[PDB]
């Protein structure tokens, strides 16, 4: 009997949200689909461009342990925050949905993260994020205990980014696997992934990653091709089990010659694809947690993804549990 | 040439928006579909028991120019937050709507105010607001020359709880008058109405207030009857234009003894009715700025209320004018 079935590590952001048109995005210098990082001047800037807005609290990471929690799992996060009303929002946002939630703040100076959100008439999202206080998150945020207790930590490839959190998370996978533990990593956005390429394949290859979560486009930035067949082939020999996403084309699941593939739900409308990678890794590790066969991980995963892409936001406002025992999952 | 159609004056507040079941207003003695007056512990006590929230710019009179600014009209804003960040969010809200907005902070304390909504499954919402940095809106925050190049001032009955606002609502009553314009209110809420009851009627009985906005249980609220009929022949007798909305009953607008009745929108689903009362005068005083008769003034605002309905969040997403045009009211 463990205390937790996920624990999850990234980066603790409030998105500020807006609908944009193609245009924008080109007039802005915005790279579509990905993840821009920017200072605070440039944040300032693209925020007196921006329309009306939306604010829900966000984070790879953290909309994928709220994700673990809507399920029924028992999921715990790790990711700094400053102490101002972003982080406060944060802060209350995760706890309320039952993720355990402790790591404190330094002070108020680098203010809480922020990711400005831009979503074009596809529902495809172009996210411009100011790191702020996820600068600071380091080896002194690691609950040992808890990486000691839980099941699976996963994390972010946009770690990476913050100078020192690295530092804790090869603090985390050497406590998870001293303890038989799994660790899982997402490999974020295919850009993160070209600035850590190397980085990332040795987490894999050294074994400090267990499970590796993809989508296609990070697949194909990791072996540095086009081929997608080729990366599959790649990734399934560079990690014990990978998660590979497909978007509309659902997912497919590796472990050694094995391959698993599952169909993306039937949607309403792509409203907003923010969260989708997120929230199949919460569906995924939901399912591997209770013992599910790698199939039904994958179906878990499509599942969640299909409803979060279908609102406004990144962590869904219904009942993912409810939603997995109606389709017959649960 | 006016500068601005529309200048509306209110408690400037950002809202933190939740889902709820029907028994956890009662478990919470939380008043469905009222705004609820709440200090800062009780603020604190309420959120720690608010599932994860969704936060977006507010305020009644907020919204309501707003949507004028979304029709295509010209509105300023007068109303006072804090140099926090929630304070930041609603200036740039508002701003990066096209309202003309100005009123400077006075500091960080108290902070910018904030209404906990809590939305039940049929869509009406319950509110609980904590004042904050509305409290110091007074005479000082008057911009004299918006009001003079302004064709309506409008402001929300809420202003009589904080402490000045009101002083700052008859110097614009005064300023407006002399320089030939009209003055708006609407009754804001059944138990706000309760609480100044005397005081609007004197508004309206003294001419400060030539156009005023009343839901039906404001109206009843206002002669202290259940008799609907005789509340709106006592509402006609005491303004020059009374403007009455009855939900999904429409609308009626009410000059002397001219009575102009209009059918509400035909409706998918009711989402959250946060905002329909604020966006029917945005799409009244639109109209009655452009020189529309009454009928059209009314169904430029079931038009746009029954868009905000439609909708989480008290803002219309879309556009109005757009909606407008579409519906031959352009
Ligand atoms: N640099 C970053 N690190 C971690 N998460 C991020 C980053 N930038 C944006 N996000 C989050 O990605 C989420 C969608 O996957 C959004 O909720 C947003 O908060
Ligand atoms: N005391 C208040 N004064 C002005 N507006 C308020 C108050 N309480 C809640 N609101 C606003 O009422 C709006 C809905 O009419 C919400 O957007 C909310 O911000
Ligand atoms: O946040 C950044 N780096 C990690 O600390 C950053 C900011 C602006 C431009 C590029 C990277
Ligand atoms: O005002 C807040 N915190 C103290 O500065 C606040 C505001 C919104 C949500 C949570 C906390
Ligand atoms: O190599 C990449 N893609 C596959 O051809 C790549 C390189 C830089 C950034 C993103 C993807
Ligand atoms: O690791 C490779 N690419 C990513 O940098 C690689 C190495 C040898 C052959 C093909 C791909
Ligand atoms: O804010 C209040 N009044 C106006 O300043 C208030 C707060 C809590 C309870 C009652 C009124
Ligand atoms: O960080 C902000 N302001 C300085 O404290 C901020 C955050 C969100 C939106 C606007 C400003
Ligand atoms: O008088 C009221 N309603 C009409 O019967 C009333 C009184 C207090 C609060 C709300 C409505
Ligand atoms: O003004 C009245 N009620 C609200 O206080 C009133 C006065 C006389 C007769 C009926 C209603
Ligand atoms: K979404
Ligand atoms: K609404």
């Amino acid at each position: 009997m463990t205390r937790f079935d996920v624990l999850t590590v990234g980066n603790a952001i409030v998105d500020i949200i807006s609908r944009c048109n193609d245009q924008f995005l080109i007039d802005n210098q915005i790279t579509k689909a990905a993840m821009n990082l920017i200072d605070a001047e440039r944040a300032e800037l693209l925020y007196s461009r921006m329309g009306p807005a939306l604010e829900a609290s966000g984070g790879s990471a953290g909309n994928t342990a709220a994700g673990v929690a809507n399920l029924g799992g028992k999921a715990a996060y790790f990711g700094n925050v400053a102490a101002d009303q972003l982080g406060d929002i944060f802060t209350h946002d995760i706890r309320a949905q039952g993720v355990h939630y402790q790591t404190k703040p330094k002070g108020a100076f680098p203010p809480t993260a922020r990711s400005m959100i831009f979503v074009t008439e596809d529902g495809e999202r172009s996210m411009n994020t100011y790191l702020g206080a996820c600068v600071e998150l380091g080896p002194e945020d690691v609950e040992a205990d808890v990486v000691a207790d839980a099941k699976v930590t996963y994390f972010e490839g946009y770690l990476w980014d913050p100078p020192r959190a690295k530092e804790a998370i090869l603090d985390c996978a050497r406590i998870a696997h001293q303890h038989g533990r799994e660790m899982s990593m997402t490999l974020s956005d295919s850009f993160c992934v070209d600035r850590y390429r190397g980085e990332f394949l040795d987490l894999m290859r050294s074994g400090k990653v267990d499970i590796v979560f993809a989508n296609r486009q990070e697949a194909l930035s990791l072996y540095q091709t086009d081929d997608f067949e080729e990366a599959l082939n790649r990734i399934a020999a560079d990690c014990k089990i990978a998660a590979v996403t497909m978007s509309e084309n659902g997912a497919v699941i590796l472990k050694g010659r094995e391959r698993y593939y599952v169909n993306a739900i039937r949607i309403r409308e792509v409203v907003d694809t923010t969260g989708a990678g997120d929230l199949f890794a919460s569906g995924f590790l939901y399912g591997y947690t209770q013992g599910r066969s790698l199939e039904d991980c994958g179906k878990l995963g499509c599942l969640a993804a299909g409803i979060v892409i279908q609102q406004i936001g990144p962590r869904p406002m219904t009942s993912l549990s409810e939603a997995a025992k109606q389709a017959g999952l649960i």
